[PDB]
């Protein structure tokens, strides 16, 4: 909750650009050490960096694109939501994803917990 | 749980078409009769329609107008999240805010706890 409302705006897109150039290991290192990932949302949660490390790593080595769409909401208690696309290459069909993930912070300023929501309904050729 | 992605999305978006043209009434009747909302969420939640009627009346009657920005986002059970923004005139100030809305819908399709997530780093004039 130690993030002001600007410092998530900051963190969150800071996310999304690493999640554009596909620097996995300073994505494992925004979360916390312990953190859970539900993604999608429904499913169930991953937890801790060496789990969200392999998640993060079999879905973005090889081809992958990210960016918001629209600004980062965030609250006062360390709590962010944000929309964005993804652009990937599906077995040789080019594809792209709307996603919007709710994050939150702990008091260091890391990813406790991340929910993203979106289902095929969102996915596009 | 009941709506399929396909029937959250839909019902997102005529929520927000609610908004828009200010129907309290017909928003009222889109959550459960004992739903709870959190707006903005952190603050205290709001239970039941005759309270939720009072904070819509509150917030619409006046002057607002409201429309998505970017698709739904929806899960498989019955949760979805949709980014918008409001045009509202704020004492004579023009003013919009950007928001993120995660809605959770029960088994009636009946909307039974929504949270939307924006502060003052969303507001613009
Ligand atoms: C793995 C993936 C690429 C990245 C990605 C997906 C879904 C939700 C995400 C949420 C994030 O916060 C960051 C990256 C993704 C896609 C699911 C299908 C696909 O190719
Ligand atoms: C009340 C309000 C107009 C409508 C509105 C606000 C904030 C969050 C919302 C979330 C909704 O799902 C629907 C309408 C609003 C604004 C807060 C300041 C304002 O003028």
């Amino acid at each position: 909750n130690l993030p002001t409302a600007q410092e998530v705006q900051g963190l969150m897109a800071r996310y999304i650009e690493l999640v554009d150039v596909g620097d996995i290991e300073a994505i494992v290192q925004m979360y916390a050490d312990d953190a859970t990932v539900e993604d999608p949302f429904g499913q169930p949660p991953i937890h801790g960096r060496e789990q969200i490390a392999a998640f993060y790593r079999q879905g973005l080595g090889g081809k992958v694109r990210a960016c918001l769409t629209g600004p980062v909401r965030a609250s006062h208690n360390g709590c962010g939501a944000m929309p964005f696309r993804v652009e990937m290459v599906a077995n040789g069909q080019p594809c792209a994803l709307d996603v919007i993930d709710v994050m939150r912070f702990d008091e260091h300023g890391r990813i406790q917990t991340m929910q993203a929501y979106w289902s095929e309904v969102n996915l596009s050729v």
